[PDB]
Parts: structure tokens; sequence; C-alpha cells
């Protein structure tokens, strides 16, 4: 069949805030396909505990490609409305006016992220992934599809 993923969302409006329909147990995949517009300075994928804006939902994993100068990906965590220490990845595959596929795999102690079929970064858990029930996608990005593979 054409469906290889679960709970697929097509062509969402950005900003997108959606409930993740099952638990992010080890081996679970979040697959996001899209493209970067020509004027993009940044976009982000936020794995959140809820969708509240007061207090702002904890962001277990903020995955934030940035496009100025040489480009990078910034990752961080928001706990009780405060950012932690940034982790910057300098070898970034994202480019303005290009399409991409992000695959986030949840492991026991970290996330692993591949982009366009290549391992890109790790991010150690700072909030237990059991607290994550919401997917936010924000900023200057066009999303074609979101899908899941729940373990
Ligand atoms: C200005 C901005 O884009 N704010 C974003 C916010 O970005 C921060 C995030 O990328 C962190 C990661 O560490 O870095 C911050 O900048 C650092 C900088 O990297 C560092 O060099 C310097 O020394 O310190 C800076 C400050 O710490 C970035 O500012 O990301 C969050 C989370 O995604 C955004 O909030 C979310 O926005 C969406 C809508 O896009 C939605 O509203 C969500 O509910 C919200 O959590 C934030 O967006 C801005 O602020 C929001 C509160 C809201 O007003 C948005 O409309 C606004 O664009
Ligand atoms: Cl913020
Ligand atoms: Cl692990
Ligand atoms: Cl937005």
């Amino acid at each position: 069949s054409l469906n290889n993923l679960q709970n697929i969302i097509y062509n969402p409006v950005i900003p997108f805030v959606g409930t993740i329909p099952d638990q992010l147990d080890p081996g679970t995949l979040i697959v996001i396909r899209g493209h970067v517009p020509s004027d993009a300075d940044r976009f982000q994928v936020d794995l959140q505990n809820g969708s509240s804006v007061k207090p702002r939902a904890d962001v277990a994993f903020h995955f934030n490609p940035r496009f100025k100068r040489a480009g990078c990906i910034v990752c961080n965590t928001l706990i009780n409305e405060k950012w932690g220490r940034e982790e910057i990845t300098y070898d970034t595959p994202f480019k303005r006016e290009k399409s991409f596929e992000i695959v986030i795999m949840v492991l026991k102690d970290k996330f692993q992220v591949a982009v366009n079929g290549k391992h890109t970064l790790l991010y150690g858990h700072r909030i237990g992934p059991e607290k994550i029930d919401t997917l936010g996608i924000y900023g200057k990005v066009n999303i074609h599809s979101i899908g899941f593979s729940f373990s």
C-alpha cells in the first residue's frame, strides 16, 4: 500500500500544533517532509508537554534549523518557561528553496535525527519523553506531511 506511516497529516497550516496520538517509546519515529522557503531565517519542530501558552508548554526537544551566514541547527529544552543550554550542530543539510525529510527517532536516553537519509545529530533527553504529547511546527517552513511509526 501507499501508507507506510501512522496518523498522517497532509499539508498542515503553519503554525501547526497537533496532539501526538501515542507514546514516544524507544524506537518510535516522527517523520516530517517539507521544504524551506527562499526567505527563511529559521523554523523549528517542538516536542511539547501539552499546548498551553500560560504557562508556556515545556518543550522537551526544540529542533531549530537557522539559515543566516553558514547555517546551523540549534537544539534546546524549555522547562517552566526557561531555556536551557543550547546545543549547536554546524554540519546542517538544510537549504533555502530545498525540500527535506526529517526523521526523529526516540531512543531510551536521547533523540537521534536523520535528515535526507543521513545521520545529523543526537540530543540527550532533558525531560522524560513520556511527557511529550504535542507536536509544534513553527516559523518559515512549508510542511508536506507528518507521520509516525509507534513502537
Ligand atoms: C525570537 C524567536 O524566534 N522566539 C521563538 C523561540 O526562539 C528561541 C529559541 O530558538 C532558543 C533556543 O535556544 O534560542 C532563542 O534565541 C537565543 C539565541 O539563540 C542565543 O544566541 C542568545 O544568546 O539568546 C537567545 C535567547 O535565549 C530563540 O529566541 O522559540 C520558541 C519555541 O519554538 C518560539 O515560541 C513559540 O512560538 C510559536 C509561534 O511561532 C508559538 O507561539 C509557541 O506557543 C511558542 O512556544 C519563539 O517565538 C516567539 O515567542 C513566542 C512566545 C511567541 O510570541 C511567538 O509568536 C514568537 O515568534
Ligand atoms: Cl521563547
Ligand atoms: Cl539511548
Ligand atoms: Cl509560526
